[PDB]
């Protein structure tokens, strides 16, 4: 394994961490000063965490997965996941050519979108995928691989696509499940 | 370059692992332990090779693949390459609702799916693919770019999609040229 | 920041690279005397730069982008930015089956497809798409989030899918604010 020790976590600075991060040391951390980890959290070999984020507990972001929470920032709530290579932007240039583009270029150019990005508990987003600013993805969505995320999304649904369409129900075992591993925890 | 000596790669231990074999300093190797390598392989930057895997020869592994064999393991035959950005997975969660997820719970918890992944030789997948567990790829099947494949592949097709479908029958004459070029050898 | 200084640049040797050049320590930079950087460019963690590329003035290549360059080569223009996860490639194998494949193979047995690729001023790559070899992207055009590029592209449009089609005209406002951006200096 590739993880940091808890000596070398302290050490980075986050304006939070918990325990049992695991994170590698192959990830880039840029601004962990404005960065949250709660318990039980893994970020893999080569994600790059930018800006502000907020992560819960229970979270696996997977390898190769950027969260670029800029200024307004991403927030993941208890038990949502990120699969393998994905991207969420709290912020993002117009593309509609109505502006001049990114980090080379003066402010006042630009006509750039932002917008908090939550994921709420129980969301899995799969591989590949891509979420925009300014969304909030439900409680309990599952998001499937190759999926392109730029609206809000309603809990307990599944969706695929590009943009993801609205395809079934997501069941709730989940939460019964949940509700057990915190007793297991309890007594 | 950004490659191993034939002297480091010793020292990481594979299975096994054969002749003229370029592996960039830049993947990530974990638990080689479970990892054959025949020959006149190559594997890029960034790439990630985890838990068992099985590379024959004539294979070329294309920048940030993830190849996740876990324990039942992924298996490439002879000239079965692979494009970059690709992520092979023999073990994936239960998307549906009824489990709950990852590698921070309890396996009694979820409910993993689990299966190898095999392709067969001459194999070729494209950029920014993904195979899901318990699949064959046929021999000679080319899957395209930002391809999705979640079940086994008939033999000497073309595959495009996500979930992909069967669009055409693959040429054959490759079938020749691994004669004639074994031949010259 | 993950940047080289202002000095390591210089010694990395580059056919050309001008000022306000920040590029990724994270990247892999492979023949960087083929390469060559105008002014105010940023490369992110993980970039992978290859062979033959010229970048010109006012452009990101975000995180993860792979240009592989070759002999021909990639050539953007002033302005252009491509966003993460991309790959550009000059040069491809053939999937049809009428020859063997990747690096691991002698060359008289491969069907190498290869051309120069060109960004024109103001072109956008959305993240995660691909562009083939002997292609250019006209001037001013944006291409979608997860799109795939086989041909070269009309100016002034925005282009999506897999492989894109063409679904609106790109607003050339851009070019007034580049003239008042430009006047400004
Ligand atoms: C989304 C997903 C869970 C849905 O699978 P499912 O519940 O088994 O449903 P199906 O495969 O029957 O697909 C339903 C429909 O959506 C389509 N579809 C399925 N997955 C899709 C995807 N990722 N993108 C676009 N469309 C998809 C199917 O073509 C089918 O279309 P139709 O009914 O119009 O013919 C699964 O396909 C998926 O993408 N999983 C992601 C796995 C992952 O990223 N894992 C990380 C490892 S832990
Ligand atoms: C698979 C591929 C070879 C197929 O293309 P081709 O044999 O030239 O055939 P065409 O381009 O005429 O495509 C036939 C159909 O498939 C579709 N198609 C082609 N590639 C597709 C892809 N990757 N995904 C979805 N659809 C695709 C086309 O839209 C066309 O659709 P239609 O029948 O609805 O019109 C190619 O497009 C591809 O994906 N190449 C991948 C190369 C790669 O990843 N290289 C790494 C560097 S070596
Ligand atoms: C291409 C893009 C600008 C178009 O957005 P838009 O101008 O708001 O257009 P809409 O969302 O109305 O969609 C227009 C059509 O294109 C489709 N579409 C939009 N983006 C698509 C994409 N990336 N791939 C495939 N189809 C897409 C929509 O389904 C819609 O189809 P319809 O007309 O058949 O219903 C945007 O969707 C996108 O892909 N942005 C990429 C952002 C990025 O990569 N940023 C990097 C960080 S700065
Ligand atoms: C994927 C990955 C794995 N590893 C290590 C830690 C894990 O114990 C081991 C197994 O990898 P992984 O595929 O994540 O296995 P699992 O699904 O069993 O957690 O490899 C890393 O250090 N970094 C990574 O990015
Ligand atoms: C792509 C890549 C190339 N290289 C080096 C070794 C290669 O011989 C050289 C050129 O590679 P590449 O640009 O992929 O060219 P080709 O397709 O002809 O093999 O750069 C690396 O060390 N690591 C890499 O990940
Ligand atoms: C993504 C990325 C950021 N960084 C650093 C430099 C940036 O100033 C900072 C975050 O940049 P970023 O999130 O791209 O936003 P902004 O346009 O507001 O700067 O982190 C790197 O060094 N390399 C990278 O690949
Ligand atoms: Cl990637």
């Amino acid at each position: 394994n590739s993880f940091y020790s808890q000596e070398e976590l302290k050490k980075i600075g986050f304006l939070s961490v918990g325990k049992n991060v695991l994170i590698s040391k192959k990830a880039s951390i840029y601004n962990p000063g404005v960065i949250s980890i709660g318990n039980n959290v893994r970020i893999d070999d080569f994600c790059i965490l930018s800006g502000k984020v907020t992560i819960g507990s229970y979270s696996h972001i997977a390898a190769y997965t950027a969260l670029y929470g800029g200024e307004v920032g991403i927030e993941m709530y208890d038990f949502a996941n990120i699969s393998s290579r994905t991207i969420v932007y709290a912020a993002i240039n117009d593309f509609s050519g109505n502006a001049l583009m990114g980090p080379t270029i003066p402010n006042q150019y630009k006509n750039v979108k932002t917008g908090k990005v939550i994921l709420k508990k129980h969301v899995i987003i799969g591989a590949h995928s891509i979420i925009f600013p300014n969304v909030v993805i439900g409680e309990g969505v599952a998001v499937g691989a190759m999926s392109m995320v730029k609206e809000s999304l309603d809990d307990w649904y599944i969706y695929v696509g590009v943009p993801v369409r609205k395809i079934k129900a997501r069941k709730r075992k989940i939460v019964e499940l949940e509700n057990e591993f915190l007793k297991s925890m309890n007594s």
